[PDB]
């Protein structure tokens, strides 16, 4: 009915490879935080908002905050974000359906996830004295980055910190980034 490969990316995605999947309150928490001027839409300039906030914290190059910028643009338009007409609250929880489907598919096609995609570009920003790992301390930078409490950070690391090595590696903080989104 309302989304489709004319509407949205990751339908687009799904009938480009011949997949026919269609689609039959904390999940609208997420939305409303997004949602910067609570019109009831979200729109690109609004998710970008995020990343621009991060780059203040920290001293990344300008290639990794572009990474990070062009991950976050490119996730949120597979979640739905259309480059004019944004994203209606409306069609919220059906664009996070589709996308959890148009994941699946990528894995099992052996292509990037985009969750992954996008914990890497994090990760290289985050990774601010270049030490090759993210430490609880660069951890709370992300949290305050993204208007959360600092002090989050420890409960998100010991859920995080698998191997119990004292910094989160690569896949530990995908691990992290995609229990949060799926
Ligand atoms: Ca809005
Ligand atoms: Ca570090
Ligand atoms: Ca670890
Ligand atoms: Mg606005």
């Amino acid at each position: 009915e309302r989304l489709n490969e004319q509407n949205n990316e990751s339908y687009r995605y799904l009938r480009s490879v011949g997949n026919q999947w269609q689609f039959n309150s904390r999940l609208y928490k997420r939305f409303d935080t997004f949602d910067l001027d609570s019109d009831g839409k979200m729109e690109m300039d609004e998710v970008l908002y995020w990343p621009d906030r991060m780059r203040q914290l920290v001293n990344a190059t300008d290639e990794q905050v572009e990474k990070m910028r062009d991950a976050v643009r490119v996730f949120f338009l597979h979640k739905g974000v259309e480059p004019v007409n944004g994203l209606l609250r409306e069609d919220w929880v059906e664009a996070n359906r589709v996308f959890a489907e148009a994941e699946r598919e990528r894995e099992r096609r052996g292509e990037p996830s985009l969750i992954a995609l996008l914990s890497n570009s994090y990760y290289d920003v985050l990774d601010d004295d270049g030490d090759g790992t993210v430490d609880v301390d660069e951890l709370k930078t992300m949290m305050k980055a993204f208007d959360v409490p600092q002090e989050a950070a420890y409960t998100f690391f010991e859920k995080a910190d698998t191997d119990k090595s004292g910094k989160l590696e690569r896949t530990e903080l995908v691990h992290l980034f995609r229990k949060f989104w799926m």
